[PDB]
Order: C-alpha cells, then structure tokens, then sequence
C-alpha cells in the first residue's frame, strides 16, 4: 500500500527495480476526484494527439503540475497584525477549499434571479416614458431580490479571490518553468532572442532581472544553471546584468508583481471571472444583466459542454458554409434584381407599391431575410409566375434555390453537426482502446502480457504504473539529494537533464528476465 | 413464518415489472369507470415489441442529453425572450383589431411563453410570428435577432437532437458488432484467439463447440449441485470446493487441452 516500486533502465543498461514509500497524503491526492479528472484529461489529449517523441516530455511535465496542485492543496486544508495576518490567511484557505461550491452557488443565484425576473412588467404609467416593475402578489420578492442580487455580487467576487488563491499559482508556477528550461535548454535571451512578434516571450523578458524569478518554481538554481551553462560562450558580467545576479556575491518586488500581474491578467479563466463580476457589477444598474449569468451553464455543467462541443469542433467548416450561403443568395440576388424585379412586390394596397428589389442592398436583405428562412424558398414570398412569359425561367430559379439554399445547404450543417457527434465518439472510442491494448510506459501490447493469466492487469498497476512513477517524482523532489542512493541520484541527474532515457521504452523486467523466470 | 412473508413481499413489491403488471391491472380496473383508461394499454407494445423496443432504444441511449438539450433551448429561448422585452416590444402585438391590442411581449411570463410556444414551433422562427420590421429604425437590429433566432434554436439545436438520435442508432449498431466480432475471434472460457486454433482445420469450431463448451460448464454445475457430495469424484469434489469457496481458478484462462499436449498430439 505504502510500498510502491517502479522500473527503469539504469547505469548497468538493463531494467532494473526501484522501491520507494507512497505518503498516505499524496495517495489521497492523488485519489482526490479532481486530479483522476485531470489524469483522464491528460491521457486523451497525449493519446489523441501526441507522438512517441515527446510523450514522456509531456508525461513528466504533468507529474510536474500535479505535484504543484498536491503541494497546493495540503497548504490551504485546515488543520495585533498577527491576529488579523491569520485571520486573512484563513479565510483565503477557505476561499480556496471552496471555490468549486462557491462556484456552484453563483450559478444557482442566477437561476434564482432570472427566475423572479420572470415576474417583471412593463408599464407606461408609474405602479410616454415607460416604467418597469416587477409585478407579484406576495411582495416578498422584491426583498428576495434585491437581497439576492447583492449576495450574488459578492460570491462573484469570493470566487475571483478563491480563484486568484487557488488556480494563479498553478499557473504562474507553470510559466515560470517553462522560461526557466527555454532559458536554460534553448538561450531564450542569450542566443536565440524572442522573436518580436511573441508577447509571452516579450512580456517574460520583464522578469529575468528579478531578484525573485522563480518563486512557485523549485528549481531555485535555475540562474546559477544558465549561467553555468552559457557564460563561457557569451560573456559572464552580460548574463549576469540579464538575470540581475552580482557575480561578486555569489563566491563568498515591484517589477516581478507587474509580471506577475500581467501574466495573470492575460488568462483566460481569470478573464471570465473578471467578466462575471463586471456582468453582476452591472446586474444593480439593470437587474436584467443578470441573465448573462445563465451562459455560464455551457461552462458549468459538463453534459452541456459535451453537447456543445458537437457544435464547436466544426466551427470553422460552419461559418465557411454560412458565408457560402451568402454568396450564393448574393447571386440569386443579382439574378433576381436584373431578371424578376417585378414580382417582388410585397404590398396588398395598390396605392403603394412595395418592390423589394428595385435596389441591390434592399434584395439581398430580402433575400438573406425570407428566402433563406422560409421552407419553400423565395418562391414562397415572392408573386406567382403563372401567366408569365418568364414563367419556365422564375420556376427554374425558386426550385434551384429550394434544392441548394433550403436543401443542400442545410443538410450540410446537419451533416457537419452529426459527423462532429461521430467523430468525437470515435476519439474517444480509440483512446480507450489503445490504453487497453498497449502499456502506456514501454508501449508493449497487452499480448505479450497475457500468456500470463491477468499479466497485463498485473504489470500495468504493479510493474509500470504512471502513478507510481509521479509519486517516485514526487519522492526524489522532497528528499535531499544529499541522502540520495544510486539509483536515486542517477534517475535525478537524468532529471536534470531532461533526459527521459530511464523510462523503459519497449522492455520490461518479464522481458528481460523471461528466460530465467521461466 | 410472518417476518419472512413480509420480507419477501416488500422484495416483491420493490420489483420493477411486478409493479408494471400492477399498474396495468389498475388501468384495467379504471376502465370499467371509463372505458378511455384502455388507451393506456396500448403503451404496452413498447414493452412487448421487441422491434419496438430497439427502435425507442435509440431515443433512450442518449436521453440524458436530450433533456440537457431541451434545457439549453429553454435557456436560449429565455435569453432571445429577455432582449424581446427590452427592446422589441411593439413588434409583438398578435391582434388585428385596433379595438383592443394584444401585445404578447409586456410581460416576461408571457413573452418566454410566447417565445416558447411559437418561436421554437415556427419554421422561420420567432420572425414568422411578429411584425414585420421594415421601415424601422431598429430594423437591422431585429433581423440580426430573427436570424440568430433561426441559426441558433431552429437549425443548430434540432440538429443537435436529430444528431443524437442518429448517433444512438450507429453507437447501438457498433456496439453489436463489437460483441459478435469479439465472440467470434477469442474463446469465452480460456480467452485464446480464433488465430491459433484455425491452424487445424474447424479448429476453432470444434474447440468451441467440445472443449470450451460454457453450455457444459453449465451443464456441469448442474450435475453438481444436483449429485449428492458423499457420491463425488475427486476432480467433482475439488471443483465443489472451489466453487463453495467463490474461487474460480478452476477455469482454464489462457491454456487448453491443445496448447498443453501440443508436443504429444504433434
Ligand atoms: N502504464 C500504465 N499505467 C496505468 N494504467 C495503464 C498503463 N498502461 C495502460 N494502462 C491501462 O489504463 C487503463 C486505465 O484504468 P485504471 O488504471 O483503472 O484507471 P482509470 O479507471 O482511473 O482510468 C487500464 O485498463 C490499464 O490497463
Ligand atoms: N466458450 C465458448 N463457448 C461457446 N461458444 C463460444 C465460446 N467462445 C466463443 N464462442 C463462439 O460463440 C459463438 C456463438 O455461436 P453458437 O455457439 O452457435 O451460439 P448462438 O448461435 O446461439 O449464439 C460461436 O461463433 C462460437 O465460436
Ligand atoms: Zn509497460
Ligand atoms: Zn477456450
């Protein structure tokens, strides 16, 4: 239970076994509802779209990230400056541990609001300006109401706080590693350059000279690397004015919150939040912006972004298809302004006429306005051609619109719509199958393991469990290295390097050890 | 024994098609109060059916996302409803006669009910039932409301259901399918593919159909339970205590008779 094991191939260039102890806290993390999710999030993306060459790349970085949210979460659970320091520390950790309930409450204040807001009326004199109230019976509602609307706002603003304390430094953390290896492994700022034209490595050019760089990032010498690293080849006295480092003392912050800040302020979840409490700002000004917070359902509720994503994975071929039918009634227009125009008159009284297609804009509004919109077409609108010497012509163009505007036009959305459904079953269909079918850490297929009966069970949750080797990260990263074995130190310097040759790729100790075991 | 009658009727009245045949014994009974209870008989033929059954399987497979889907019409259509009553609340007028106006947009109550009934049942939209914009300075502003209206509610989500159906239909079709072909390729017994025993010929078939029998694993736990212990073999009564003891590894996974004696048979 505590005893967890891992393979990898080591210094003697064969697999070998590494046992090391699983702390009760972070198998419990690791249990914790959330990161399974994350977990689950993480194998379809790497499984749908990434390759052999960068999957232990990308495994390592989430180990990484889930060691930082781990770390995050034993901090805020809960066991005259001094006095109101733990009070605000508290009531952060709270903020923190609650955000998703506070979350759910937001949305079932809006559900609240916008259903007493379907009591409201309209009159033009007080209960030609018009006057609105909302009508009830009872009366209790506009107390219910006002008194909602001002709890609504404020668990909006609990919510970007919780979010500011909870989900921020996972991503400041995750930015500050990111330029610590593109510094470090690619010259970012010492041969590379940015490339003018990326903002994040422009605005990450603010932070290196930092005294306090790496502050959710571990990796505390990350400056003393890089120079290490780069200084023969680039001058020493030019890196260290880069990184804001004094050479001198290494033998014997309102710059980095401006990052900070920035960084924050440029993500997207943080953004959505701000937009939600500007939304409920104003829901005091005109009640009825509060129904902007319905929207939120898409974001909440993961059936319906399910649903929605039927719709969203072929945006682009839906709007490339809508602006295909404009063109395409552009032309029907053209043909019908220089060929039909009488017809088009849509006014009973003979005292009037109401042509609408006398002008090109007027008959393409038309067009786009009726035809498109109507089952039949524009022959549905527009005066019968019976009796007329372009009588063959006019039924030649109603039914052509009809085929390919009403018709082909729409069983193309449709199509999209439905191929979307499809397409994102068989995703998901394939990743389940490949991670059945073959060991997601060597890549050897569940074949080889079942000649054994339950063989493959075995070996992925014993012998080549992901879990067991984020918790091995886990372990080299909290022990001191000073105290390190062999192996330990080996699997960390490989770390360092950011060399993921320890992985066992395409072996096993039962591969290895077939002939003796057997 | 009153405790155990009780128990096992409690059993029986929490079992789902006892309480079905219940309640058509109870339409049964109001029908002799009026004869049109016997119309909800005819429900029965999802039940029986089993064409009918499969074909409603498909409306059912994805049913939770249907009633999400329906929500999230609603919740649209009430977003449309709020913008109507804000803005657009003279184009909402449903009676011919000046005598008395019939505005169905002054009230949110009554203009989501509105939207609700017509605009969704509408094959234009919410645009075939108002007034008509022209000559208006908010023209532009209500078509781009009657359009979206029409993208969003009349196209987008009925595709969405008519997507799922047809999903549920391909998703039932595949998921049979499956079934067959892994019935078809690996033994149920012992789990070793049709590829190895094809190489003698029928090898499959006859393995199949004598070796790995579940009909007589089945068979064999009859004779079992039904052979008195006293009377018992010594393989009959080491697979008896396996099986009193819940151990099934008495059932040969990942070996047979032929992959065991193949160096004797060849
Ligand atoms: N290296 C691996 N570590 C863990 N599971 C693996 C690995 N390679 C393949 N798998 C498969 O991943 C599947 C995931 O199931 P499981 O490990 O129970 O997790 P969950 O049910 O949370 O997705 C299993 O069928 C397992 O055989
Ligand atoms: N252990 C097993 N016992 C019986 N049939 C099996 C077994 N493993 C696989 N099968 C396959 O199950 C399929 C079912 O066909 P059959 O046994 O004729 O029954 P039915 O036609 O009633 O489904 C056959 O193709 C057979 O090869
Ligand atoms: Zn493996
Ligand atoms: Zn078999």
């Amino acid at each position: 239970p505590y005893l967890g094991r891992i393979e990898i191939m080591g210094a003697s260039r064969r697999i070998e076994r590494i046992y090391f102890e699983i702390s009760e806290t972070n198998r419990a993390q690791w249990e914790m509802p959330q990161v399974k999710e994350s977990k689950r999030q993480f194998i379809f993306d790497v499984v749908n779209e990434g390759g052999e060459a960068e999957k232990m790349e990308l495994f390592v970085s989430f180990c990484e990230d889930t060691i930082f949210e781990m770390q995050i979460a034993a901090q805020i659970s809960e066991p005259f400056w001094g006095e109101l320091e733990v009070q605000r520390v508290k009531f952060l950790n709270y903020l923190s541990r609650n955000f998703y309930t506070l979350r759910f409450l937001a949305l079932f204040l809006a559900f609240a609001i916008n259903f007493i807001l379907l009591f409201y009326k309209v009159s033009d004199s007080p209960p030609n300006m018009v006057y609105y109230f909302l009508e009830e019976s009872t009366g209790y509602m506009e107390p219910a109401l006002w008194c909602l609307s001002l709890l609504h706002t404020l668990v909006a603003f609990l919510c970007i706080i919780g979010y500011n304390c909870l989900k921020v430094p996972l991503v400041i953390f995750k930015r500050e590693k990111e330029l610590a290896r593109k510094l470090e492994f690619d010259g970012l700022y010492i041969t590379e350059q940015p490339g003018d034209d990326d903002v994040k490595g422009q605005w990450d050019r603010l932070v290196l000279n930092t005294p306090s760089f790496p502050s959710n990032y571990w990796d505390k010498f990350v400056k003393r690397k890089v120079l290490d690293k780069h200084g023969d080849i680039f001058g020493r006295e030019r890196i260290a004015e880069l990184l804001g480092m004094d050479l001198a003392s290494l033998e014997i912050d309102v710059k980095y919150q401006i990052w900070k800040f920035g960084v924050i302020f440029t993500d997207n979840s943080f953004l959505y939040l701000g937009w939600y409490m500007v939304m409920s700002l104003l829901g005091h000004y005109n009640n009825f912006f509060f129904a902007a917070h319905l929207l939120d359902i898409a974001m909440g509720v993961k059936t319906l972004r399910t649903i929605l994503s039927s719709v969203t994975h072929n945006g682009k071929q839906l709007v490339m298809t809508v602006g295909l039918l404009a063109v395409v009634v552009y032309l029907y227009t053209v043909v019908a302004f220089n060929f039909f125009r009488k017809f088009y008159n849509k006014s009973e009284d003979e005292d009037e006429p109401d042509m609408k297609c006398d002008d090109m804009m007027t008959c393409y509004l038309f067009h786009m306005y009726v035809g498109v919109r109507a089952g039949g077409g524009i022959g549905d609108e527009i005066e019968d051609p019976a009796g007329d010497e372009y009588e063959l012509y006019r039924v030649v163009f109603d039914i052509t619109f009809f085929f390919f505007v009403i018709v082909i036009l729409l069983a193309i959305i449709q199509g999209l719509i439905i191929d979307a459904f499809g397409e994102l079953r068989d995703q998901q269909e394939q990743v389940k199958e490949d991670m059945e079918t073959k060991c997601f850490i060597c890549g050897i297929g569940s074949d080889y393991f079942d000649t054994t009966p339950h063989g493959f069970e075995t070996h992925t949750l014993e012998e080549h469990n992901l879990a067991n080797y984020m918790f091995f990260l886990m372990y080299l990263i909290n022990k001191d290295e000073t105290e390190h074995t062999g192996q330990e130190s080996y699997v960390w310097k490989m770390y360092q390097e950011r060399c993921w040759d320890f992985f066992p790729a395409g072996d096993c100790f039962r591969k290895q050890y077939e002939d003796q075991l057997s």
